[PDB]
């Protein structure tokens, strides 16, 4: 069409990082089919959204104000500071008052209504029919004893969000002709064979193998592999998995396509090589490197899909089976029970995953009976939303469209604030979808298009995978383009500025990394080289401003080049500082951002997010463990950005500042916090804040199995907030060293009010997490599968079960954690000092 449209597709390409008009690594048209399919979902949501609310993206929640926040409000009054240039009043407000009606207790209270309340120095708006106590920024300020500063201004023009107009009962068989690799001369000549499996939800319905052969650059068989299963019995979503054993290579091929047709013809698939289970093993995409990769040729020639009350004791076995954790193995007897008593199982929402893993997916008739079962879904549709349960139906164990659809049906009722808590996990679960176009993908598109804050993050989370995942960039690129075509010109302009900026800093980051070895030091030479390179960007290259990716409400302006530098650490990350591009800001504080290469930040994103979930869980129990899950966004392979937490240092640096360089003293931390406190009041608050954050990190880290850390991977703020960093990838359950104890007033396995206050916080935090045992187990397994390499679909995922002490009663749970606290006491500095070596098992 018009040269305009081409220029537009070109802009989308640069935002996405991938050319969705690329047909280099395809064998069918699923991707194009999907791009067309997403037009309707997007357009429907675009026309549905309120232009005003979409513009101002108020950030609100329906959840009740936690007890620990009402404490700061024991007068039914809240103080809002309204700025208006050099003016600044302080209207007292009631927690129930609406923004539009405090704008009423203002205008008239002072003395024209075409105004709105906006947070000072942020693109955050307090509008819409909502109690002010329900606005997140309001709770963020209460939770941090900060004052609420707002500015009276004009609403953003929704015009700016304008969207560009658009315009057989035979047995199944497969012949394996042979395999081919260009170069293979290796050490000891081994043998090789091909394994063909028919899978569905990570379940081998049928397996066939070829005879072993000498592993040469070209190995042939020209042999038919016949399965016992009938063609008519192939379930939609089933994959033909092909593997080469010497396991060295795999590749998958969807047996039934996106149009419900049985795959047919000759295929030459370029395979993925295993690096001397995870979501990457389930991909239907093929290896884009056609020159130097292993390939397997096959031929396919064969469309489809044209009372009794439970006795007392069997009901007891059923209920026992239902209560087990998601990781409990299902015996054949269990499955038969779940299936035979199908209609009873359907009355226990928690049984749904166990039940669906009991279906014989390779039997047409059984599958047919299953859809009949879902037909009468009354009980499920009326169930109270249970996110942990919904995620189980979206993991790798369920390939059925209909089964995964009722999971998505339940996500529909989440409020935006909740979608944000699980967004990263919902995006990662798109990897478990057998087809590119899916209800889950449709659900993300829609919520992203419905809310600016969700769309912003959906953008970065999809871009993150498109930039580095060969296995899923294709599917994720199509979904992103679909969202970019509906977020509006303004957002499109913002993403464009963000991308140009991060893309430049990414280049600088890498080039500087070259001018620096491993052996820590950092010379004035590499820093001079940094400042020169930044000086060049500061010119007409780096846009006047841009929104901080992990903190969309913040706008950064020019770089404070004089404050920029290279950090002295194994990796040589850049430490950048920018001025805030918002004059209404309440300070002169610059925005710090670390750009780093050498760590897979996808893992950090995953950990930080679960940390946020653990926080919301504690809130529903009136607890505030004071975690600090700082902004982090993986922007590419082994590279990304990290928020710079102000006034924070490493616990190793504090020790180093007192004792030798590579040197451990118990009182160092306590001395540091006292010297950094402006008053005794502030110092006492910091020690309190330290007790709470220390307990929150010991519990969070123990459950996630990442408690054993070296000191340099743990920081503390001058205000006492402890927090772990760098999740990139004798023993101790967590870190609670002599110095941490000294701050709590104890030493040498003694006692103290703070230590005791510490042990009480930990137990309470620990059992509040056990009450969400299944949610946590499923988030932990999704995280290993979508973030780590080859995770043992057993032992590794099993850790969380033991850590959550599954099975035990509350008393044994409390007892168990207290002992973990004792082990740390017994080890003292042992483990810390050892941290030079390694950790395994």
């Amino acid at each position: 069409m018009s040269e305009e449209s081409q220029a537009f597709q070109r802009q989308l390409t640069a935002l996405i990082g991938y050319d969705v008009t690329d047909v280099s690594n395809v064998h069918d048209d699923e991707l194009e089919f999907t791009r067309r399919g997403l037009v309707t979902p997007r357009m429907a949501e675009v026309a549905s959204r309120d232009p005003k609310l979409y513009a101002m993206h108020p950030w609100v929640t329906s959840k009740p104000l936690p007890e620990y926040l009402w404490k700061k409000i024991a007068n039914n009054c809240i103080f809002i500071v309204i700025h208006r240039s050099t003016t600044s009043q302080t209207i007292k407000v009631s927690p129930d008052d609406t923004p539009g009606a405090i704008l009423q207790s203002f205008f008239t209270k002072m003395a024209e209504q075409d105004f709105v309340l906006r947070v000072c120095g942020r693109d955050e708006y307090l509008v819409g029919e909502t109690p002010i106590k329900n606005f997140q920024w309001v709770r963020h300020c209460l939770k941090n004893g900060e004052e609420i500063h707002v500015v009276l201004d004009t609403p953003p023009d929704p015009a700016l969000d304008e969207v560009r107009k658009e315009e057989c009962d035979r047995k199944f068989r497969v012949k394996i002709r042979g395999i081919d690799i260009p170069v293979l001369p290796r050490n000891t000549d081994l043998t090789v064979f091909v394994e063909a499996n028919i899978q569905h939800g990570q379940q081998v319905l049928c397996q066939r193998r070829t005879s072993p052969k000498p592993f040469t650059e070209e190995v042939l068989w020209n042999v038919w592999l016949e399965f016992s299963i009938k063609i008519k019995d192939l379930p939609k979503g089933a994959l033909l998995n092909l593997q080469i054993y010497c396991l060295l290579y795999y590749v998958n091929l969807l047996l039934i396509d996106h149009r419900f047709l049985l795959r047919r013809g000759e295929y030459v698939l370029h395979m993925w090589q295993i690096s001397g289970f995870n979501a990457d093993k389930l991909t239907s995409a093929t290896n884009p490197d056609k020159e130097n990769s292993m390939s397997i040729s096959i031929l396919l020639d064969n469309h489809p899909i044209a009372r009794a009350e439970m006795p007392n004791q069997l009901r007891k076995q059923l209920e026992a089976i239902i209560a087990t954790d998601p990781l409990n193995p299902l015996t054949a007897e269990d499955k038969e029970l779940l299936w035979h008593f199908r209609y009873e199982s359907l009355k226990h929402p928690k049984a749904y995953p166990k039940l669906f893993s009991s279906v014989k997916w390779g039997q047409q008739e059984i599958v047919a009976k299953t859809y009949q079962l879902l037909a009468r879904r009354e009980v499920w549709d009326q169930s109270a939303l249970d996110v942990g349960l919904t995620m189980q139906l979206l993991d790798c164990n369920f390939s059925d469209e209909n089964v995964r659809a009722i999971a998505v049906q339940k996500l529909e009722s989440l409020e935006d604030d909740d979608v944000l808590h699980y967004l990263l996990q919902l995006v990662q679960a798109v990897k478990f979808e057998p087809y590119h176009d899916s209800a889950l993908a449709r659900f993300l598109l829609k919520r992203g298009l419905r809310n600016k804050r969700i769309g912003h993050f959906l953008f970065w989370f999809l871009r993150s995978e498109i930039a580095q995942s060969r296995h899923y960039q294709q599917r994720f690129a199509v979904i992103l383009e679909a969202y970019l075509r509906g977020c509006g010109t303004a957002m499109l302009h913002d993403f464009t500025q963000q991308v140009q900026v991060i893309e430049m800093l990414q280049k600088v980051t890498l080039d500087i990394k070259s001018l620096s070895a491993e052996k820590y030091d950092v010379s004035s030479q590499v820093i001079s080289q940094l400042k020169q390179k930044l000086e060049n960007l500061q010119n007409s290259q780096l846009p006047e401003s841009f929104r901080v990716p992990y903190d969309p409400g913040l706008k950064a302006g020019a770089l404070a080049i004089e404050k920029c530098k290279v950090m002295a650490s194994k990796k040589k990350p850049l430490w950048l500082e920018f001025k805030c591009a918002d004059p209404t800001a309440l300070s002169n504080e610059t925005i710090g951002i670390i750009f780093k290469h050498g760590d897979d930040l996808r893992q950090d994103m995953l950990i930080l997010q679960i940390l946020r979930i653990m926080e919301s869980i504690w809130e529903t129990e009136s607890l505030d463990l004071c975690l600090l899950p700082y902004g982090c966004i993986s922007t590419g392979d082994k590279i990304g950005m990290i928020e710079i937490v102000k006034d924070a240092t490493t616990i190793a640096k504090i020790q180093q500042s007192t004792v030798g360089n590579t040197g451990f003293k118990d009182e160092v931390l306590n001395h540091w916090l006292k010297e950094k406190s402006p008053t005794e009041e502030k110092f006492q608050a910091a020690v309190e804040r330290f007790v709470y954050s220390c307990a929150g990190y010991c519990v969070a880290t123990f459950v996630l199995g990442i408690g054993d850390r070296h000191n340099d991977n743990i920081m503390i703020t001058e205000t006492g907030n402890l927090f772990h960093i760098d999740f990139g990838h004798e023993r101790v359950p967590f870190v609670l060293t002599p110095d941490f104890l000294f701050v709590m007033g104890t030493s040498g396995k003694k006692t103290s009010p703070h230590f005791q206050k510490f042990q009480d916080i930990c137990v309470k935090a620990y059992l509040a997490l056990r009450h969400h045992t299944n949610l946590l187990i499923i988030l932990f397994s999704m995280m290993l599968m979508t973030g780590m390499p080859q995770l043992t679909s057993k032992e590794d995922i099993e850790y969380i079960r033991d850590a959550l002490t599954v099975g035990k009663n509350e008393e044994d749970a409390k007892k168990y954690f207290l002992d973990q606290i004792e082990v740390c006491r017994d080890k003292g500095w042992t483990v810390q000092f050892n941290w030079f070596l390694h950790l395994v098992l």
